[PDB]
């Protein structure tokens, strides 16, 4: 029956093929992120440009946090990558917890890059939140060696905040802004909030 | 051997079963229409449960439109069902054309219905939209025999719009009173809108 198995492995092979593509096609048509439930950078991009608009339509504040998982590379490294998936799971947790509100939204914005977006959330408020999210993902107290052995898991985080409308300002700057502040964050000795220049 | 065409077909046979898992999984994520490409029901759901929080928040007026395709089941009973997703399609298109805020959105709400969440919208805004939508859609001149020969596709559409008080009062209030003036439009000759 050698000819039996041959032909039901290119049989096999074909419609492995046909799903793979299948997958392919049905990701980017789907809004979260598989590892963490949080949207995806896609849908982020969608949703900030949205927000972006009905900000401007009501001259509302709207703001953004910039989120970075402090020393991960090395976690990945010293604890292994499914370990690391597990401290994204718990992060993202954090972050999701972190914004109450029906139109915040959190994502996963890269490999190790978060987001929050706040519609109608005031720079102080949004100081708030950054702190909150920052001490809830500290208070996991996940354990890492860098940069002392005895450490745990931190953030960094940078803030931003517009009222769209003012000349050349975009939502894509407002991300600018929130990058800005994460650099300094980042600069300042990590696991900290770093806001934007007024 | 045998025995390496064999292990081959088990591999095989096993990426077969995570993958069928796989695509299944990520169907029931897909927050769109296939037919129409609109908002399906899944979708429309949350992001009116969402809405609704969101104009509770800033005591905004939410408006929201039903929308039914009249003599429906009949044009899908007498041109077939091909014909009949077609007529949806086309539907669908003239109703996307009828909102252009990034907080508007249009849905397959069911088989033959569809809605619009009009956030931050006045009763008289909406009305507004919904007249354009029915206007549009007859424009499309599709052919039906109901209520009689030589007749064309209509919709009906009720609409209603809240500012969320608190308590026990749900985005499911908006919805009921949406279809009562739907109700109206129905009761008063179809292919209008109802109002309330
Ligand atoms: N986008 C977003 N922003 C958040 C969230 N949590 C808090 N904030 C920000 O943090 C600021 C201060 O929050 P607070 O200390 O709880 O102080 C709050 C709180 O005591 C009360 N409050 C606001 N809304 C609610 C609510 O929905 N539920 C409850 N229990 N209290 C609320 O009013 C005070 C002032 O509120 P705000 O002027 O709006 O200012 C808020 C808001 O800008 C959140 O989940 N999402
Ligand atoms: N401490 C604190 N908690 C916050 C804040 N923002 C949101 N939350 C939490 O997030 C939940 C959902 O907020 P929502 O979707 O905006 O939906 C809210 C909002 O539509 C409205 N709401 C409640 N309190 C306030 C308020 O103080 N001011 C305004 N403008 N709306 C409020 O009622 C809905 C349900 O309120 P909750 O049962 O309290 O449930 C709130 C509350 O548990 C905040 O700034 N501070
Ligand atoms: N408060 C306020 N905001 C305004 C006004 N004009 C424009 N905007 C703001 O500017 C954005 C782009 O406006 P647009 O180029 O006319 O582009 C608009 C326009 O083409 C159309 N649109 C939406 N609402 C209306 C309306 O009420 N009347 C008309 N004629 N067009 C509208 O949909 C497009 C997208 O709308 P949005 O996503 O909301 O995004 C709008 C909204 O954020 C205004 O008179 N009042
Ligand atoms: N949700 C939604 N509602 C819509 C849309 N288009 C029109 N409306 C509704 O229809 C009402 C009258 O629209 P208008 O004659 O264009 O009269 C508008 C228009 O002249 C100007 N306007 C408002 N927003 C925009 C905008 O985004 N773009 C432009 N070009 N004009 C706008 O302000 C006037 C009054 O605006 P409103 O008080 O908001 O009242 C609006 C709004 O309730 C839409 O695409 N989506
Ligand atoms: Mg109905």
């Amino acid at each position: 029956r050698m000819k039996q198995l041959e032909d039901k492995v290119e049989e096999l092979l074909s419609k492995n093929y046909h799903l793979e593509n299948e997958v392919a096609r049905l990701k980017k048509l789907v809004n979260s992120d598989g590892l963490t439930g949080l949207s995806n950078r896609r849908h982020f991009d969608e949703y900030l440009e949205m927000e972006w608009r009905r900000s401007l339509r009501e001259q509302s504040q709207l703001s953004l946090l910039m989120i970075d998982v402090d020393y991960f590379k090395s976690y990945n490294d010293t604890f292994g990558h499914v370990a690391g998936d597990e401290a994204l799971r718990q992060v993202a947790g954090a972050i999701r917890e972190g914004c109450s509100r029906s139109s915040d939204l959190a994502a996963r914005y890269g490999g190790e890059e978060f987001a929050m977006v706040l519609p109608g959330t005031s720079p102080g408020g949004a100081r708030l939140l950054a702190e909150k999210v920052r001490r809830t993902v500290e208070s996991l107290q996940i354990s890492h060696d860098q940069p002392r052995p005895g450490s745990h898991l931190t953030v960094s985080i940078g803030v931003s905040t517009l009222v769209p409308g003012g000349g050349g300002q975009t939502f894509r700057v407002l991300i600018e802004m929130a990058d800005q502040a994460l650099y300094q964050a980042k600069n300042n000795g990590r696991n900290q909030v770093g806001l934007m220049e007024q």
